[PDB]
């Protein structure tokens, strides 16, 4: 689980948004596993604008941040899941590392700010859906 608090917005993996997210919807692509919410309250997550390859994510199924090269934002294969049918991810991002199903949410972070969310994995992968294009997050 986790999500991105900035400005008036809220991102989590879509497969997770809740009830009151839908209901707050602003921006969803199922293609990217990607929800942004409306918040009443400001977030005070930085996102990051830049081409980092290098940053830290948090591995809850560990309780460890680890540090990881990762691929630029891509369309890439994801095998079937309990939330999606076996398809394209674009905008996703692959390292070498741990992750289960239940660490989607976790942040992936360069010295920018937040780059994106573990999004999918397994067999020593990790997948993270980019938000650092959503150059709209940080306005109106
Ligand atoms: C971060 O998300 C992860 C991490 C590990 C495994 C999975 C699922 C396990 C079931 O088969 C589809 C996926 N590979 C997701
Ligand atoms: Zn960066």
């Amino acid at each position: 689980s986790g999500a991105i608090y900035v400005g008036n917005y809220r991102v989590v993996n879509r497969h997770l948004a809740t009830h009151n997210d839908w209901a707050n919807l602003v921006w969803e692509d199922s293609s990217r596993d990607l929800l942004v919410s409306s918040t009443t309250a400001q977030g005070c997550d930085t996102i990051a604008r830049c081409d980092c390859q290098t940053g830290v994510y948090y591995c809850s199924s560990r309780r460890k941040h680890y540090p990881v090269s990762f691929s630029k934002p891509s369309l890439i294969f994801v095998e079937a899941s309990e939330y999606y049918p076996a398809r394209y991810q674009s905008h996703l991002m692959l390292a070498v590392g741990h992750s289960e199903p239940g660490d989607c949410g976790g942040i992936l972070r360069c010295q920018h700010g937040v780059v994106g969310i573990v999004s999918t994995g397994g067999n020593g992968l990790v997948g993270f859906a980019d938000v650092r294009d959503l150059l709209w997050l940080d306005e109106e």
